[PDB]
């Protein structure tokens, strides 16, 4: 059908944070390997103008000053930071269009546009006439209280979905939505 795109999760891995040896609270103890899906709204006949709103639903702590090392931009900004459910361990998000010079956007409002980010300030901006939507995925952890040593298992976590809005009335209907998952995993901290 015309207007059949279908969602699909897109995802990044706790396992992939490394080991974090030790003090300030808040403060980024690592990033995690950012992830991309070229596919997350796919499978409509007919080409349409896109974009994605982005929702975080876990709880928001508060804020911190951060400049992914991954990524492109060059200047800090503000990061909501999300609780994790773990005591003293949030994360922060950073999303971005699939293609690489889009630039990783913040997220630290209630909603964001991460692609294109002018839809941000224009309400009808969309991405340029294609057959798919994709997002690059940046998740840092954050110690917000005092961490103990050893192993720590971070539950498998939903931090917030991508809505499919376009200028077609019909696609822009359907309210397709796509999840943002952290996946669990183990983390180390090793106090010295
Ligand atoms: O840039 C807009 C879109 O271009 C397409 O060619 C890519 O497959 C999508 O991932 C992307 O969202
Ligand atoms: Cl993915
Ligand atoms: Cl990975
Ligand atoms: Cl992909
Ligand atoms: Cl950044
Ligand atoms: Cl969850
Ligand atoms: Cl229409």
């Amino acid at each position: 059908g015309a207007n059949d795109y279908v969602p699909s999760p897109i995802t990044i891995n706790t396992s992939t944070l490394p080991v974090v040896v030790i003090h300030t609270y808040p403060r980024v103890i690592g990033e995690l390997t950012g992830t991309s899906n070229q596919y997350i709204f796919n499978g409509g006949s007919l080409i349409a103008l896109m974009r994605g709103k982005f929702t975080p639903t876990l709880p928001k702590i508060g804020k911190i000053t951060y400049n992914f090392r991954q990524g492109n931009n060059t200047q800090s900004s503000d990061f909501d930071i999300f609780d994790t459910g773990v005591p003293g361990l949030g994360i922060i998000i950073g999303m971005a269009g699939y293609w690489p010079a889009t630039p990783l956007v913040p997220i630290n409002s209630s909603s964001i546009y991460i692609d294109p980010v002018a839809a941000n300030t224009n309400p009808n901006a969309y991405n340029g006439a294609t057959g798919s939507f994709g997002a690059r995925l940046y998740v840092a952890f954050v110690a917000t209280g005092r961490l103990p040593n050893g192993y720590v298992t971070i539950p498998t976590k939903q931090l917030g979905h991508i809505l499919l809005e376009s200028n077609r009335a019909s696609l822009n209907n359907k309210r397709l939505t796509a999840p943002v998952m952290l996946n669990g995993g183990r983390i180390q901290v090793q106090s010295l």
